[PDB]
């Protein structure tokens, strides 16, 4: 449950008027609840009025929603999304975050891969470009680092897990709906619990265990979504299939898009020894200076 798991092992929570926050219109809907888009005013100064992205609660759930909004409003980082603060004054509760334009970032990868039906403010015509791709992969790491860093185990990183705003700005945040409108990513277990199995080291699949170690992995995993244009990882297996090839040591392939070095960042992920995966400093280390390369180098990079 990500959020929940860091409170299991361990206020200055802003609060925002009812009549400062204005419900437009939804934007998802799930089971732990809805978001809408919103209009809120005197939030942030120069501005007077801004747009938001508030999670409405839909039973002794209130609590958990305090010690969220607490551990929210800590988690304040350059790549984890944007917490405002919460409104107590009436039902339903709500949680205020900012509005990212693009949304997750699997529907932007999908939406300027090879396989979109079709208008160019914040990117190109056409293909995502190795640049671009790299940018992406390595603000999800710097926020990794800051997550790594409050040693915070996320439990759920994927690209369905992080929102692309204006000037492709990538964040890690959700409002706890992936489950709903990305259900074939999880794999029900039984009654309710469900898991991002095709995203999990042999440790967590086998033995049940999540660590900072079992998020490198992810990412590492997160690193063939973004050279891969979203596509779901093992997407030719079934859930028991990909459980078994994860299980006997398998790696997924070099994504086509994919330079040699994005493919040792994986694979440095993908160690089965926990204790051996690359540190998250080091993969974001790497991936920021691959990022920040002349055109001349990147251009080498990539072939044909
Ligand atoms: C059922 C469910 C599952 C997963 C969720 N997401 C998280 O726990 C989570 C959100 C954000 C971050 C980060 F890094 F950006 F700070 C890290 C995380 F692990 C949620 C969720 C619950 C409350 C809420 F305000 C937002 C999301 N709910």
């Amino acid at each position: 449950s990500g959020l929940q798991g860091h409170i299991i092992e361990n206020a200055c929570v802003h609060h925002i008027k009812r009549r400062d926050i204005v419900l437009k219109w939804e934007l998802g809907e799930g089971a732990f609840g809805k978001v809408f888009l919103a209009e809120c005013h005197n939030l942030l100064p120069e501005q007077d009025k801004m747009l938001v992205a508030v999670k409405a609660l839909k039973e002794s759930a209130r609590q958990d929603f305090q010690r969220e909004a607490e551990l929210l409003t800590m988690l304040q980082h350059q790549h984890i999304v944007r917490f405002f603060g919460v409104c107590t004054e009436g039902r339903p509760l709500l949680m205020v975050f900012e509005y990212m334009r693009h949304g997750d970032l699997n529907r932007f990868l999908r939406s300027h891969g090879p396989d979109a039906k079709l208008g160019g403010e914040d990117v190109a015509p056409g293909p995502l470009g190795l640049g671009q791709l790299l940018a992406v992969a390595s603000q999800v790491a710097a926020g990794m680092v800051y997550l790594a860093g409050l040693h915070f185990v996320h439990r759920d990183l994927a690209t369905r897990n992080c929102l692309v705003g204006q000037g492709l700005v990538v964040k890690i945040g959700d409002f706890g709906m992936s489950r709903d409108i990305y259900s074939t990513d999880y794999y029900r277990v039984g009654g309710r619990t469900m898991l991002p199995i095709r995203w999990m080291p042999p440790e967590s699949i086998l033995y049940r265990k999540f660590t900072t170690e079992s998020d490198v992995w992810s990412f590492g995993v997160v690193l063939w979504e973004i050279f891969t244009y979203g596509k779901q990882p093992w997407y030719q297996l079934s859930n028991t299939e990909a459980i078994d090839c994860i299980t006997q040591g398998r790696e997924l392939e070099r994504p086509r898009a994919c330079p040699p070095e994005v493919y040792a960042i994986m694979r440095g992920c993908w160690q089965r020894e926990p204790q051996q995966r690359h540190s998250i400093k080091d993969v974001h280390a790497r991936l920021q200076a691959l990022a920040q390369a002349p055109p001349v180098y990147l251009d080498v990079l990539g072939h044909h």
